């Protein structure tokens, strides 16, 4: 039993809300909330503006260090950082960015990495500025991730269709 309310379940491990991640994080307080990370972990806008806004800058400036020290991710790559007020940790989680020509086939490589931790509470990898389809992006989802995933969906429109056209 976990803390997680209101979901949807979709399959044995994967489960959906109508949330904003930011405030289903203040919350909850997860284990690991996942970012929407790019590979400079520039987090300027979409989920990573709102999650490091939500840190008041904090979630940056931990960020401008990690790169300091580390150089990039790797676009499919991630690494865990401090959660701060929103979450034990934060994993930093890089999708492709179809606005910048990356493969989507890299997108099954970016949702292995939440494999690693028992349950995350997450936004779909690849959609909202990162241009891909979020329909697709939840069956990569969904056929990837084999550990206890909560997905928070901002808009609610979206969250309908992805509902309805689940298979
Ligand atoms: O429609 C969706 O979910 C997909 C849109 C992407 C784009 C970036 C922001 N998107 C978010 N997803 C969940 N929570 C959020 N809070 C603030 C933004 C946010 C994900």
């Amino acid at each position: 039993v976990n803390s997680f309310s209101g979901y949807l379940k979709l399959t044995d491990n994967v489960y959906i809300k109508n949330a904003d991640i930011v405030e289903e994080a203040k919350k909850v307080k997860p284990t690991v909330v996942v970012n929407a990370a790019n590979v400079y972990l520039k987090h300027g806008g979409g989920v990573a503006g709102a999650l490091n806004k939500a840190t008041n800058n904090a979630m940056q400036v931990e960020s401008d260090d990690y790169i300091a020290t580390n150089g990039p991710l790797k676009v499919g790559g991630s690494c865990v950082l401090s959660g701060h007020n929103l979450a034990k940790h934060c994993l930093h989680v890089v999708g492709p960015n179809v606005n910048k020509g990356e493969d989507i086939q890299l997108l099954k490589s970016a949702y292995e990495n939440f494999n690693q931790h028992e349950v995350l509470l997450a936004p779909l990898l690849s959609a909202g500025i990162f241009g891909a389809d979020p329909i697709h992006s939840l069956r990569v989802c969904v056929d990837t991730v084999r550990t206890n995933v909560y997905l928070a969906v901002f808009d609610k429109n979206l969250y309908d269709k992805l509902v309805s056209s689940f298979l």
